[PDB]
């Protein structure tokens, strides 16, 4: 995990950015994840948060797509927090609803079962924890190299 300065400081840049991707801002064609995302949303819906300028969108656009795209169900669950800003325990609710059986080692021995809520929302937790991990020093670098240069 990030340590907690890094993290309020990634998770308030994904919060500008998730609000510049709802707004519609993105070109399709620099993530086919986020497209597909924004198409799947309800049109009409009034802004409320404040976003990022289009610089920093593509930007870190570029850096999330670059870093999520090997998984799917978590890219998604990044974009169902910060670009719709669906709470954590409905994306755990969406995944409980939807979650295959499966193959427990339970004390005494295996058995099937679907995931309770608790563990779905515990996943959920893990998986934006994760993904914050592995954007962090490529979205740190980006920033840099970009001052660097420019
Ligand atoms: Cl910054
Ligand atoms: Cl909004
Ligand atoms: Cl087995
Ligand atoms: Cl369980």
């Amino acid at each position: 995990n990030l340590t907690k300065e890094q993290h309020e400081w990634l998770n308030g840049w994904l919060e500008l950015w998730g609000a510049w991707v709802y707004s519609g801002r993105l070109e399709k064609r620099m993530s086919s994840v986020i497209a597909k995302f924004m198409e799947s949303v309800e049109p009409g819906r009034v802004m409320t948060r404040p976003m990022c300028n289009d610089d920093d969108g593509m930007l870190i656009s570029q850096v999330v797509d670059s870093v999520m795209y090997i998984d799917k169900k978590a890219f998604g669950i990044l974009l169902s927090y910060y670009a719709h800003g669906s709470s954590k325990h409905a994306i755990a609710s969406y995944y409980h609803r939807v979650a295959r059986p499966r193959k427990m080692l339970c004390r005494g021995g295996g058995r099937i079962q679907k995931p309770s809520l608790a563990t779905c929302r515990r996943e959920v937790d893990e998986i934006l924890n994760a993904s914050l991990f592995m954007i962090y020093p490529v979205l740190d670098s980006a920033f840099k190299n970009r001052k660097r240069v420019e």
